[PDB]
């Protein structure tokens, strides 16, 4: 009777994947680094599943863009048809217009440890 090891890829958010002092740190050194920068965490939303999983979730973007770029970038990473829409919601269910600057929302919106977070999903999903 020896235990039967399961083990597999963690889908978990970022946020429980590391700790709150990691991430705090990690926000802190970049910011140290990069003053001009933002940290933004971009994740599937939990209940997409027409749109797959990106490779990264973690961007570093200027902080003299507006959230179009943002769209613009996670759209190339999708490698998405004109056909396929998707929404880009920062922390969770809230929507803002692809003109708003990032710096703008990164001051209103941002966590606690320093990240942006938002999450993608079909305009479906919802």
């Amino acid at each position: 009777d020896g235990f039967v090891e399961v083990d597999m890829p963690s889908d978990r958010p970022f946020k429980q994947r590391r700790s709150f002092a990691d991430r705090c740190k990690e926000v802190q050194q970049i910011r140290d680094q990069h003053p001009s920068k933002i940290p933004v965490i971009i994740e599937r939303y939990k209940g997409e599943k027409q749109l797959p999983v990106l490779d990264k979730t973690k961007f570093l973007v200027p902080d003299h863009v507006n959230m179009s770029e943002l769209v613009k970038i996670i759209r190339r990473r999708l490698q998405l048809n004109p056909t396929q829409a998707f929404f880009l919601l920062v922390n969770q269910h809230s929507m803002v217009s692809v003109s708003t600057p990032i710096a703008d929302i990164y001051e209103q919106e941002k966590d606690e440890d320093g990240f942006l977070y938002m999450v993608y999903a079909s305009q479906e999903t919802f």
